DNA sequence: TGTGCGTTCTAGAATATTCGCGAG
DNA sequence: ACTCGCGAATATTCTAGAACGCAC
């Protein structure tokens, strides 16, 4: 029913063993990826058939996720945050409302 | 969605800790940059991918700011102290 | 007249310091990137205003580079070891 | 028995940065 | 000769197109 990408992403974010690399934000309305390098090489191949952050990012955009911009990035002086309105901590059933672009 | 340049400009002008280098005018309808040299060298690279005052000014003109005729003053009709919601009306040129 | 990206890219690839992360292929008609995590974190910000491999890859495509399918290998016919003069022919997409 | 999903490589679109022109 | 808005090329970021394999 719910496509594999969303259930794995939900499980991956919620899993407390991965919270050093991917976890919910305190509000539970977005998720963070820390150290993209270790995440792509260590975490992604355990759920998907690849280890590329770009292929994970491409899927995020296919399901309508958007990157959250922090106002402190953009200067010359690793935290990647994504959000979807129906991807909320404690609301796994809401994943049926997220559906992929055709 | 309000572009990063205006949000950063609003934060930088409004911030009282930076007022020795960039701050609102007393009326709050314009802002001043003092000592452009130290501002470009020390403040800009903490917010933008450069330390060039010309590139900051170029963006000011891109968003329709104009210079009011060291001490450099710039103005935009929708860049007003206490009216942060008006940044939504500032649009980049075509 | 040669854009900064091509001169910097030729320089960083040719640099024997970085050959552990980015170097020419034996034939010298393509270049390899090993461990892009460390390449993006340490090499890119020394030449560009960022440390994202995606922003490096995007520029490679804007200049007509192509990824060769088999760590990470890219090629352009006018990007050859010892022929910095051929970069003159690599022209950026509109 | 066609359609939706996943992975990869490249391009689109908006804003950002640089350089130098020219009206006044 | 000089100031100050520009145009234009390139740079950076985030999202999408397109091709192909796979499943049901
Ligand atoms: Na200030």
């Amino acid at each position: 029913h719910v496509p594999a990408f969303l259930t794995k992403l939900w499980t991956l974010v919620s899993d407390p063993d991965t919270d050093a690399l991917i976890c919910w934000s305190p509000s539970g309305n977005s998720f963070h990826v820390f150290d993209q390098g270790q995440f792509a090489k260590e975490v992604l191949p355990k759920y998907f058939k690849h280890n590329n952050m770009a292929s994970f990012v491409r899927q995020l955009n296919m399901y309508g996720f958007r990157k959250v911009v922090h106002i402190e990035q953009g200067g010359l002086v690793d935290d990647t945050e994504f959000q979807h309105p129906c991807f909320l901590r404690g609301q796994e059933q809401l994943l049926e409302n997220i559906k992929r672009k055709v």
